[PDB]
């Protein structure tokens, strides 16, 4: 099945998922000089005060911190969005080395990792129905660089020992995702896709300009996770990122300056 290895990585995905070569695939390189300021864009509204995390899961390609999305609690709205999008999970993509890991790039610069907070459009009722719509998802992307530790991340880092391998999950309540946000909500936005199979073209991407800093020790623990299941040969969960895809007929808009 698909993955990030030599024989099943991103260059192979199109064989099972032909939309891989589609017209609005993600991630993309963000050329900061060609992104146009759009003064009609609104400030992003990130309302996570009532967010209720439930669980953390190693799904064999990343770890997802999952939220109770059965009510309107943690919601993203405003910015480029029409309507209300509910937080369902977040996860990260990271590298084997600090010089790579992000999916989006900024003037070809790769960050050490990238956080994706995934939200679905409430007008479609559930996530499964939402991914079938061109405006079904809003994903907030945040870049990570290695430097000072992110205090708000440590609770995630410390539970990873209990979900080392594919298919393991652990209770993970009362995690506050506001602790993962940078100071500024300045962003770029463009229409795109899921960056993992099925690669559905259902995402409004909102990528924050300001990265957060995590420590070397923090990202080191991510690199000890496994793609494989328990009792299988060990493959470290690293370089779980899709590279930049062709922009094609799309414009990236900036919320700022
Ligand atoms: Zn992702």
């Amino acid at each position: 099945h698909w993955g990030y290895g030599k024989h099943n990585g991103p260059e192979h995905w199109h064989k099972d998922f032909p939309i891989a070569k589609g017209e609005r695939q993600s991630p993309v390189d963000i050329d900061t000089h060609t992104a146009k300021y759009d003064p009609s864009l609104k400030p992003l509204s990130v309302s996570y005060d009532q967010a209720t995390s439930l669980r953390i899961l190693n799904n064999g390609h990343a770890f997802n911190v999952e939220f109770d999305d059965s009510q309107d609690k943690a919601v993203l709205k405003g910015g480029p969005l029409d309507g209300t999008y509910r937080l369902i999970q977040f996860h990260f993509h990271w590298g084997s080395l600090d010089g790579q890991g992000s999916e989006h790039t900024v003037d070809k610069k790769k960050y050490a990792a990238e956080l994706h907070l995934v939200h679905w459009n409430t007008k479609y009722g559930d996530f499964g129905k939402a991914v079938q719509q061109p405006d079904g998802l809003a994903v907030l992307g945040i870049f990570l660089k290695v430097g000072s530790a992110k205090p708000g991340l440590q609770k995630v880092v410390d539970v990873l020992d209990s979900i080392k391998t594919k298919g393991k999950s652990a209770d993970f309540t009362n995690f506050d995702p506001r602790g993962l946000l940078p100071e500024s909500l300045d962003y770029w936005t463009y229409p795109g896709s899921l960056t993992t199979p099925p690669l559905l073209e259902c995402v409004t991407w909102i990528v924050l300009k300001e990265p957060i800093s995590v420590s070397s020790e923090q990202v080191l623990k991510w690199r000890k996770l496994n793609f494989n299941g328990e009792g299988e040969p060990e493959e470290l969960m690293v370089d779980n990122w899709r590279p930049a895809q062709p922009l094609k007929n799309r414009e990236i808009k900036a919320s700022f300056k």
